[PDB]
């Protein structure tokens, strides 16, 4: 594995230290011998091909580099050789351990300010404990050193230059912990630019600001936001704002910031819609076509599902042909062939019920399918935010859907296996609806994690006691007549009735007309003291438990489902139905820049 | 008791002073009436054998006890001689009252600084509120006295001295409150050792570091760890360091570190395990072996099982030869007698599953027997992260099947009786392996603290509230129709019935076309708000009230069982399938020691 590859690695440079005079003195700073092994192999190399030089910025030896650097000056231009170090100087080291002389030394003798630390420890990784980029420049603003940056853009370090994932020195800011020392950085690193560098994209496509927003940096956001907002007035305790719109609202873009924003992994993403610029248009959005439209997608959703459940209640039947010769067969109807199924009136006015059925099923895989593609399956399906759960048994619905059809068409019995289906998982999927309304939408993303999480915790112990009891039950009838206790009669039975038994939906059996077996009241006690006394009880204690942990997060989870929804109508929705948002700057000498003006008490 | 006794000569030992002119002014201080009598018994002894020295070493007299000294300067060398006090000395008392100069006064009158104070009132006991060890030097380093430590070092104390428990003023340190300045202690005996003081064992078999673990000394442990770490590297955020595994790892010993700790009845030892060497170990073994192998045998027992079950399922059954004479009875199978339980193919098949049965039931018993000699029955069924209540279901569930395998052989009637209690407890005790996930684990913790709290409080009232309720309920239907309402028919019904219908698992009994006795609404009425509404809830109410208190240590104890689990399948598993963890350091010239690794972010 990479850890214990790493490790190796390690192990490794330490011992071609310890076994090389010259790197044993590189890393000691023993001057006295270091000056005999300079006096009478410079271009000795540890495990990964660092240098001496390497090793001596490395234990941050200021005095055995410049001792190393006067026998050698060749050093200071040296890369390391194999693959976790590869192109590694003793500049990065020097930088990296803030050492301003060192770095001058290195400098002064032609080290690379342009040098790439390509090896696999200066990736984007979770093996890496940091991520600085490959250059100089970049793990000196990282470093958070402005005169280090100074230093090196003095020496001409190119500020524009771009890493293994495309990323710029400012994308490489935004991704680090140390958020305000990186927001002093981010505008030294602007005045240095005089098309713009915070125009450049990484190869995800995102610049540094659709990086801070899919990142959740609210803090460099903020920061990146005062470079685009004008105030236009203030009087009194009130201040009227201008914001520019063109980097938050994305027109006429494939993929938007606020789309990047919500379908981000990240959790704190979803914290940049709380930001003042991006929550007041999006609240616009919403008050003004997101709720409207949502409230008319939910009634024409809700009037499909009433026209497949009528489609369902009138679903074609007829008298068995058959014959009820098993006394424990109570089957009286039968499915209607194709060609006797369409002969009322009744039957037309079903059938174009039917086809509206066929229709939505239809147009729900052309709205949904491409959605699949744009996101990827695992962000569509696996994003609360996005809708995902809804995704998957909305797809199943018109599966099911498309199914039945079918069958229908094809004279196949047991379209009733399907259709309860389809039933159940089409009016489930309503509650996508929930999300539009402050009273449901975050009680069913409780809904969600109580059933991802507590339930099924639950549902895996649960079964493990309803099989030992459901078998102890099992084999306590086996020698007893089943038309007296018809509840544990065949292994299937007494499975399903434990479960009945265990959720309290069915009576506990008897019969005081017979003697039961004595091992039935011994069992069904301790079932009933585990299963419904404990288990079910300590059910409601966890989840009252997790509720009030979660409930910040719940409602954190809903503002956000309501952007995505938001974000998610204006995308898939018609043009002449989401007038562009905010106020037109050509209406006004601006240009042709569009902006949310804010007007606030302070 | 020993209170009552300890009590008692604390009482003597005040009447003995008070009683006795000498150790009255040796108390008081007043050296006029003390200087009378010493001018003209020296040798007068309180109650526990003590000297006047001795309490003018009690009451930190200085002057008391030079003026003794100069009449009798042999009482510097006395012992007190009864019980609680054999073999304390004024130089122990001295030392305890921190009294420097009275401590240069002893020993410049040959007060033996290798004196035991080997008495009751010495000892590790929760009768002492503090233990010190035996000798004078235990005694100023646990006091945290450097100066007098380093005074009785210069007189020759021997820092390798070992009380009656085989302890070493090391052992001492590791066990008191006072953990910083224990450290700092500790640091101070470390330098006056030049076979070391770290490596020798008390009469448990422990090192100083051992018993770190043992007792949770957190702050000793991260101390100690201070001498067996190595920082390979410092680069800018990120250090390595390379850590010690030697007496952690503690290989191809019978009773390791790791065993010790999460073996311990202290609460504390399982914060070591989340010590950054022992975490990250422990991390590595559980990644690497323990989840795979602990998911296989998890696999293994559910297929064993689902084998065990399915004999039970086809379990050998016969119509019944005798006759339902009585109208109650609905017997109508049988079991088979031996020589006609295997005759087809189906029993053979039947008896392949048998053998895999019994053999599964001999291994169980193979595998847990010698544990319970290993760790002792009461800390091994007692302790829940070594999996206790587990082992006792398990040990049960096999007993149960080689009994079913004796009446199996000898054609014993009622193979019902063990084989459901069995099939109860052989699934139940499939939730052991609930401790190999985070989903699962923590909630069996619950499920058990639960059972031994809540559950057990409730089930003692719930009886006495069902032994009411059945009497009165069985009493007002002695005089009524049992054919009418069976319910209360005989008391042992009356209380099955009345323990269903506390639980709400029967309905209520009713009967419209009869006229029930008007006592029955009365007590039904009064049982449906005491048992029904208020004690069933008020267990959802107790059990949510639990729950959020203990959910913490809920998380805690499955951290120590994974750790545990990890443990106990590195000892029992072959040692092929347990590639020694970490680094061997005879692969790069550091010795025939093992490291961990670890790269961390400042
Ligand atoms: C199951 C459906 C069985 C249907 C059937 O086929 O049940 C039985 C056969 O299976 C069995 O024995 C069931 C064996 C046990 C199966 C356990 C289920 C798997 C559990 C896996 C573990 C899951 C949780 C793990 C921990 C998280 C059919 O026999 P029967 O009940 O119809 O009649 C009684 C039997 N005679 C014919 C002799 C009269
Ligand atoms: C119990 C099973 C009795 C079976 C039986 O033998 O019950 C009765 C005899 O015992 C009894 O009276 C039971 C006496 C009360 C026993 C109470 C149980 C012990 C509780 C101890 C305290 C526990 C909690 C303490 C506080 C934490 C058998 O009479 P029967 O009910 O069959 O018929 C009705 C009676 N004739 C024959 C006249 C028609
Ligand atoms: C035998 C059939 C009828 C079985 C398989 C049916 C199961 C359905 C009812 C289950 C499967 C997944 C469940 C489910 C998935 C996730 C969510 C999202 C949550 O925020 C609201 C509830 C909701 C929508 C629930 C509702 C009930 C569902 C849809
Ligand atoms: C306890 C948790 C794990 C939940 C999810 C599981 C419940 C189990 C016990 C349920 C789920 C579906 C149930 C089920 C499905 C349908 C049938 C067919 C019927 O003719 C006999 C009973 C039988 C075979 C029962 C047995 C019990 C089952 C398998
Ligand atoms: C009449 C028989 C069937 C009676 C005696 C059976 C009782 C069983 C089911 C009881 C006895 C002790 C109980 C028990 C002991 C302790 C634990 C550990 C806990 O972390 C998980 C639950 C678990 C495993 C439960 C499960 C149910 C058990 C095993
Ligand atoms: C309320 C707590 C204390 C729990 C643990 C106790 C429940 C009691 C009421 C249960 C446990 C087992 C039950 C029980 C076992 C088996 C039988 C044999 C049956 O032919 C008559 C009823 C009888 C005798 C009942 C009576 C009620 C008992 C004794």
């Amino acid at each position: 594995d990479w850890e214990q590859y790493r490790d190796r690695v390690n192990m490794l440079q330490q011992e071609r230290i310890r076994d090389s005079p010259l790197l044993q003195a590189a890393k000691e700073n023993d001057l006295r011998l270091l000056k005999i092994l300079l006096l009478n192999d410079f271009q000795q190399r540890g495990a990964v091909g660092e240098t001496a030089l390497h090793v001596a910025a490395l234990y941050d030896n200021l005095e055995a580099a410049t001792l190393l650097m006067e026998a050698a000056p060749e050093l200071a231009k040296e890369p390391a050789l194999c693959e976790p170090f590869v192109g590694q100087t003793a500049l990065h080291i020097a930088v990296m351990n803030q050492n301003l002389n060192l770095v001058r030394a290195l400098l002064a003798r032609g080290a690379s300010v342009s040098a790439r630390a390509t090896g696999a420890a200066f990736r984007r990784s979770p093996h890496n404990l940091i991520y600085y980029g490959e250059h100089p420049l970049s793990f000196a603003a990282c470093v958070g050193s402005e005169e280090i940056v100074r230093l090196l853009i003095e020496h001409g370090a190119d500020i524009r230059a771009q890493d293994s994932l495309g990323n710029t020195v400012l994308h490489i800011l935004i991704l680090q912990p140390n958020k305000t020392f990186a927001c002093q950085m981010y505008n030294l690193l602007l005045s240095y630019d005089e098309q713009s560098l915070e125009l450049v994209p990484n190869h995800q496509g995102l610049t540094p600001f659709k990086l801070a927003g899919v990142e959740g940096n609210t803090v460099m956001f903020q920061h990146l936001m005062q470079k685009r907002k004008h105030v236009q007035w203030t009087c009194g305790p009130l201040t009227s704002t201008l914001y520019d719109l063109t980097e938050i609202d994305s027109w006429g873009e494939e993929l938007s910031f606020l789309e990047l924003v919500v379908s981000s992994k990240k959790r704190e993403a979803r914290q940049i819609l709380e930001q003042t610029p991006v929550k007041e248009l999006v609240s616009f959005k919403w008050k003004k076509y997101g709720r409207p439209y949502f409230c008319v997608l939910a009634s024409l959703y809700i009037l499909y599902m009433i026209c497949f459940t009528t489609c369902c209640i009138y679903r074609p039947l007829k008298l068995r042909d058959d014959n009820r010769t098993d006394p424990r067969d109570i089957t009286i109807l039968q499915q209607k062939l194709l060609q006797e199924a369409y002969v009322t009136h009744q039957d037309n006015i079903r059938l174009v019920g039917e086809l509206v059925t066929v229709t939505g099923a239809v147009i729900i895989l052309l709205l949904e399918i491409p959605d699949i593609f744009r996101v990827g399956a695992s962000r569509y399906f696996g994003q609360t935010i996005l809708g995902g759960p809804f995704h998957v048994i909305i797809i199943t619905y018109a599966s099911l859907v498309l199914l039945t059809m079918v069958m229908r068409l094809t004279n196949m019995n047991g379209e009733v296996v399907p259709l309860s289906f389809a039933l159940v998982l089409g009016w489930c999927s309503v509650m996508y609806f929930a999300r539009g309304f402050q009273m449901l939408g975050p009680f069913t993303i409780m809904i969600q994690k109580m059933i991802f999480g507590d339930l099924m915790r639950f549902c895996w112990l649960m079964a493990v006691v309803i099989l030992g009891f459901a078998s102890a039950f099992h084999i306590t009838f086996q020698t007893e007549d089943p038309n007296n206790l018809g509840e544990f009669s065949d292994y299937p039975t007494a499975l399903f009735s434990t479960f009945e038994l265990f959720l309290t939906i069915i009576d506990g059996p008897a019969n005081y007309s017979v003697d039961l077996p004595f091992m039935y009241c011994i069992t069904y006690a301790a079932f009933a003291i585990i299963a419904t006394l404990l288990m079910l009880n300590l059910f409601i204690a966890m989840m009252g438990d997790t509720h009030w942990r979660v409930a910040q997060e719940r409602d954190e989870l809903w503002r956000a489902q309501v952007v995505a929804t938001t974000v998610m109508l204006e995308r898939k929705m018609p043009r002449f139905l989401w007038p562009r948002s905010g106020i037109c700057g050509y209406e006004y000498g601006l240009g042709d820049r569009w902006f949310l003006r804010v007007e606030n008490h302070h």
